[PDB]
């Protein structure tokens, strides 16, 4: 009845060369082999090392898989570290009435670089005003870091009610996307001379405007 | 070089029961050795089942796995249902060398009730046309549980380039929305009759459609 001890987390910038190592805590590390998982935030994860050293294909030649005997423990090298790296990674082995995971190390790669957001803003859709609704949507994407703030205006005054903004979350180009949605009624859409989206991020502001449509 | 397919999602209330399917695609279920593995929210993953139907120590015997050789199927049977046993449960096994994943079933233990999305899908607006961008956005709010699968076609086809989903995340009502983008250009809007986005939630698929117009 062995465990797997990993560190919960490990961080180092870019370009550098990044070590996280499994422990054994009985038998030896030599008598099962040894896998490693990579799993990027709310998604699914895939194999970068199995049998210690061997890298699937499709995985850079950055990953590196070792055993050391003497300490009874695995290590995960990952050279030349890219932002694509951060992720969680788990250790993996077999003890005979079991398939044993590490406790996973989350690994932060620091310094990535500000990006400001793509900002498109949607008036309601021919369908949802059939069905009586009016909802507007703010897509906010390609930002980094995952914060922002967003206000929306009715002509040239703040909207007070009916907003919800979705949590930032990181997408496959390592930047963050969220959605703002505001709930008019075809009422409130059709009464006003146009509503607006204003994004902040990292202290810079985009607006866009929309208004009610020639159909 | 077989796929394992099981349900997206499972839900049920505190005490009762929940199967969990896994079809083998080719070959025969009895030919490997099917593994069952937990991961619950912001955890590492467990192995629950190994060899179809042993349990490791430490995991209870309301966790049971069993073949169905006519179905060519795998399943885990949670009796008892408890809160902890909320996770992503994936089905594993092998053809020859080749290791074979499951896509992976969220379990929801219910904490309040549920509720069918709203889905709308915005057409490319003015603004971002002008911009050589005819990005489209399903915006899907109001459900629980917070478990969803986006598809996209283009005509009657299948796209995976260019599509992109949130992380779904809890609103000011209690409820869950998220938002799928799919980044066109303005010429492949315009070079296909329609484009569809397909929500699956609970084991209901929905299906909203656009098509380039000027009304
Ligand atoms: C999808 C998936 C993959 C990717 N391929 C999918 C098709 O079969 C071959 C492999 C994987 O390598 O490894 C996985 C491993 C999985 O579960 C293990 C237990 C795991 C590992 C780390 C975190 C969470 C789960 C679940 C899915 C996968």
């Amino acid at each position: 009845n062995f465990m797997l001890n990993q560190p919960h987390s490990v961080s180092e910038s870019p370009g550098k060369t990044v070590t996280i190592s499994c422990t054994r805590s009985s038998g030896n590390i030599d008598s099962n082999y040894v896998q490693w998982y990579q799993q990027r935030p709310g998604s699914a994860p895939i194999t970068v090392i199995y049998e210690d050293n061997q890298r699937p294909s499709g995985v850079p030649d950055r990953f590196a898989g070792s055993i050391d005997r003497s300490s009874n423990s695995a290590s995960l090298t990952i050279s030349g570290l890219k932002t694509e790296d951060e992720a969680d990674y788990y250790c993996q082995s077999y003890d005979a009435r079991n398939v044993v995971f590490g406790g996973g190390t989350r690994l932060t790669v620091l310094g990535q670089p500000k990006a400001a957001p793509s900002v498109t803003l949607f008036p309601p859709s021919s369908e949802e005003l059939q069905a009586n609704k009016a909802t507007l949507v703010c897509l906010i994407s390609d930002f980094y870091p995952g914060a922002v703030t967003v206000a929306w205006k009715a002509d040239s005054s703040p909207v007070k009610a009916g907003v919800e903004t979705t949590t930032p979350s990181k997408q496959s180009n390592n930047k963050y996307a969220a959605s703002s949605y505001l709930s008019l009624t075809p009422e409130q859409w059709k009464s006003h001379k146009s509503y607006s989206c204003q994004v902040t991020h990292e202290g810079s502001t985009v607006e866009k405007t929309v208004a009610p449509t020639e159909c």
